[PDB]
């Protein structure tokens, strides 16, 4: 029958159908919002990221068929669980309806989706997955993010990988790749590097991609934690702390489909959007579509 | 338990529970969007006042308590029937489906409450209504909007009311506050009184409010029609074509208020915000809480 | 025929025909740009104001037929002469260059409409009246402008009708309303009262709109200088130094409407628009109107 | 020696010195800017608001001449020490740097200035004042910020008073003024009369001003905390959550300037401005102009 | 002598002279507007993209003196012709005005320069064009735009090269560049490869931009189609539908180039530019300048 | 002590304590600010930059510790020594006054930074190094800026380096690179290369950026001038004149860090940055990292 306008209708991810995260339902993919952003530390605006996703996925509704004819996603069921309840301050209970969340979806999809939210918001979602056997983490940052504390606090966006590691002995590995910028914590880089993580620099994705792919990981346990400022701030420039000669789309797309290929894919988090910083919107349309043909790759290696 | 704060959860106006049009359900009041703009002559926008409206309704959840203690729509339920589903061009199709919507949703609720679009959306609207005996419409406009032909079409937001009631022989009677600018259409105004309908320009809401609440109908099946353009342009920026020297807030409350507490309200349409025109976002906030504090005001004088 | 909707056709100024300020014409109207906002001290953007009145008159295209059935500008011609070619920087060339295209057009038409520009656009704009006996003007501004030097310069907008004066032993009175503010140039203000000048805060106008449309010149050859900020910014937000508690439209309006109806209007300037400062476009879009409606008033009491 | 113009110069409150809040140094003035804005439940951007104000202030540098040839302000001392040094997240440790800052600030001037930051910041504020006799606050506010719990926390910007009061015995009185909207905490209403709090809904002041004025406290010592939100929304966009019908700049001033006529003015702080909420930058100038004129108005009555 | 700078006059495309579609005048390049976006199924603005494209030609008025000192546009004359007077609504009508008056503009220019409005007016507007043998089309665009129907509809911006195909068989070959995204209309891909239309994606430029160029037409009638969402998102975002890792300016222009050089180009429309999108004004300025740039070298090569 | 977030304190540049020009201090780095954008021919906001560097610049404060664990700008003090005061037009006075502040600033530095401000001030920021024997001038712009006389006036942007050149025979040579558009003035073009100057275009850049690092200069003492449009617009938006297809930041930065490691820096300014044109902020953080990114490969290889 006839569809919406991708103005028309009820946002919901992909116009799935609305759902309870503790509802009687299952889906193979599932999507959940984390609208927290009081641990950035400059400009504030990823609480909105959820709903501006969902807006934006609307211009991205599966399944898909190429130019070759070939249907992606096709006969894949998918659910909106809303949005996280959460309190005003009170980051260690934040965390805890983050957690509680999070468990409630994992265990009604087969593959579910964060929308965050500043970047601290992976560490209440990882720890949803402690059952998962030498669980990996395939990270998209320009930043490490493994700091253990900073202005005080050690619950900042800089700190969602120190925070997970130390809770989850099952997190065996991170492989961070599109670092750049000026300043870098060597009190993280020193603790990440000895703990046997995978650090790349934007710096080699540029010199030798086919050799970045050859680093990800192969027949682990993954879970995709994406954020946005990895991109380069002329593509995506809806994020609080952006930093030039990021990963152009393709790039960013490449590493996500290499790993969803070779590896078995249990979540992925999309954090850092700031529609509110990019008035043209392409920020979020860019980012919806990410995901989403990321979970095209995911599906079409299933075993 | 715990509630959303307005940056969370699904939008949906209200926060009320999601439904189709023809689906089954019943409420005391349903919303039902129409994201229709393509009838306009000057800036498009207004098909995302739908969603814009929904999301500033998070600002504004019933029940409410005043500083008198007084609680008003205390058990009263709400619904969200979504967005008509429009066609792209195709304006005889989309009046069609947009009536179909109307008369579908009339029938499960009380008080249905319709977001457009521009204001041509309340002709297809008005025809859902050709039961209501000695129908009375009440709106809220800067323009008289009975236009026959306007750059050579009958279905511009020029001609909403005038081909309403050419449709509708049971539409008796219009009373249209808030009238201003330097051009009427002459012919406009001359079939309006020919029908013997009201006309209550800004400067009688000025010089005498008393007055004009005075010439409101008493004891009649009442729809309203806010058009925001009624209000000062300083107060609601976000419409296509603003008119200096409008309605506050309060004067354009307090005629729907007194109009709400003396008859029987059939519905009500709330027009032309264009969310995409006024970033500082204050014009969907107080349209939002307009139409709440309206259904306030109507629920608090049932019989 | 078909008349172009707002968003169609070539911005001319009421969509009259184009001219050359020299050229072989004759009309009862004539526009005139001066887009120069080098002089102002805050916020640049004036330069844009031309342009952007030509755009929003769009919306304002005669004769008026009002609510009553009543037409105005009925018969009356309009041209647009362009704008004023100025140099970069060489701030007495741009003057002498706006003082000859003035003079050509005021020869060519019986009330120039000037549109700036920062308000120092004002002096070299009235250097071309000067074969008008005891030349008045009402100036509408939050600003006395009076200035002699100010940052080391004659020529800011904050001295063009200081600069007049000296310039024009004809310009025999100011008549200034609006004028508020925490800070005022007290050799300027004492030399306007000196001079005879009458100023009249808008205290006054709010306290006693009679007392001040009595104050008001008659039977006077009248020049009419609109410095926007003059208008509440809540009103006008789109210029580049707001002063709060303003003139609304209807006040600003009658003011005009009063001089027009008991003087020789000999020309008027509207000044200090800044549209790049509203985005909501309301700014322009009601003060084209201003200059309209203004027009409207002034053929109606023309002797 | 010449004079910088607005958009010229560090931006430092009116210009001032800057100082350590523990610093060896006096001033007749200090301000202290606390960007915190974590504790809103809607829309971020007050944490920009100290430094936005401390822009705009250059606007309006002391002293003053008015248009009455009078001079206010005139050797009276600024100094502006900073920001407190906040952390990200942690509340508490935020709230005592807070109030430290605030106390040091407070000894070594006449009259402190604290530019917020989102309403709870008045919470830490006000510790400061903890040994002022008969401590009464004087509060321009659209909503009561007396609720005890919301969201899951007692820190939130809708409690700061609550938290000030059952923290602070010697604030024996609050006055609001500038109250409405759809929705009141009934806890908080009903705690804040039976503490002898005094509540002056904006519909008061609207139909009798000079009525407010004799409500106002008469030889007291007397905290000003002016929220932005009091203010109408035409007039101050700029600010998370606006209701509809507020303040006009002149009914807020005419407000503060007759309490500080009659009262002890032991501080003021300016909370909730959030500029990023409005491009068209009127907000920031016309707060930063409320504060000096306030500053004007204290100054002219000091005993 | 002097001439304006960009923000200086009435703006008119390359600031050519303006002339009606069937008045007496004869130009080398004439441009004419088509201000329609009714038929776009996402965000509306196209129809602000005549003017926008307009005033942002003034950037570029020709002739142009390259760094090598040789000069491109040297004596060849430009005429703008204002825009189709559209009605509201009523597409058929729409594109009849279109139609005749693209071809009273071919009939007094060498060639015609379209500016849109959304995809839709390629249909009228290459109807224009019956009377060309053998006309070919490249076709700079992210969307194939071959579809039959779409939204209920035939006019959408998705089928215009699919009605002109059909309504025009001397349209003998399509070449569309840039093609990408995750959704294609199988139905539309067969029937353009059936009618041995080219189909050249995105990757193909990527892979080898080279055997693109040797895949365009040679010594045939052209009419370029450029689609601004063609572009990469980060270079040109004023568009409704964005979509990642598109043409950079220079390989769109590349292409463009390649064709002029051994072709007879019969005209170019530049369409879906969305001024509204991106407040950077980037977009415009870089489609004017490649409007311009297309015409250096279209008469660089004229037989 | 704890430290500032980005959004906390007074933005210094580098978070540098505050200084006079001719104050008594001495630092390895100091800023000064020139807010002066009159000169330009387009679009005007160049005047805030220095403010916006300023704030961007707390996002890079020194020093920097890389990923490799090298730490650069360790022991490189800092200062500001504000902005220069400058009068309203008068162009002469306005380059005195920057021409004596930046004389000031670089007696009391090693490397004095300048933040414009439109091109223009180039001009009387070099006439402070005419005690530097063969001065050399590495210039980043999309523009050659040799131009004689532009729009009747010999101050423009267009111009700076041409003044320079006459008023300083010590200006020995200039190489300038990212030159690209479609206009060049041939005038000044001729009198560049008969200079000897080195004109290195963009595509240059594209084709070897290893042969344009050859063709920088070696062991002299240079001035680098960064004019951002000669970075591409997707990366850098704003600004006023943006041309297509230029630097990335690795480039732009390449070129920098290689002169800096091979020649004596004597100077850098940063200017034709417009913050209010690029809403998304990136263009401002962007390029306060591109100076500090310069400075530490000044420090890390000085002589």
């Amino acid at each position: 029958g006839p569809a919406h306008l991708p103005y028309g209708g009820i946002p919901t991810f992909a116009r799935a159908p609305l759902v309870q995260p503790d509802g009687d339902w299952q889906a193979d993919v599932a999507a959940l919002g984390v609208p927290f952003d009081i641990a950035l530390g400059f400009r504030p605006g990823a609480r909105f990221a959820p709903r501006a996703l969902r807006e934006a996925s609307l211009r991205s509704v599966p399944p898909f068929t190429g130019l070759d004819g070939k249907t992606r996603l096709q006969g894949v069921t998918f659910a909106d669980a809303g949005d996280v309840i959460l309190p005003s301050l009170e980051p260690q209970l934040a965390h805890d309806r983050i957690t509680e969340a999070a468990r409630q979806v994992r265990g009604r999809c087969r593959v579910p989706v964060f929308l965050g939210g500043d970047h601290s918001v992976s560490y209440p979602l990882l720890r949803a997955f402690a059952d998962v056997p030498d669980l990996h983490v395939v990270q998209l940052d320009a930043h490490l993010d493994f700091t253990d504390t900073r202005n005080d606090t050690k619950w900042s966006n800089s700190s969602p990988f120190r925070r997970a590691c130390e809770a989850l002995p099952n997190l065996v590995h991170i492989t961070t790749v599109g670092l750049r910028g000026l300043r870098f914590d060597p009190e993280a880089v020193a603790a990440a590097r000895a703990r046997g993580h995978t650090i790349i620099p934007m710096d080699d994705v540029t010199a030798d991609l086919a050799g970045v792919l050859a680093q990800l990981p192969r027949g682990q346990n993954v879970y995709f934690s994406v954020d946005v400022d990895g991109f380069d701030p002329a593509v995506i420039p809806g994020t609080s702390s952006p930093e030039p000669d990021g990963l152009t789309y393709a790039q960013g797309m490449k590493i996500l489909a290499a790993a969803a290929a070779n590896n078995t894919v249990v979540g992925l988090d999309l954090v850092e959007l700031a529609p509110n910083l990019d008035p043209t919107g392409r920020s979020e349309l860019l980012m919806a579509r990410l995901v989403m043909e990321t979970l095209c790759e995911v599906f079409d290696h299933v075993l």
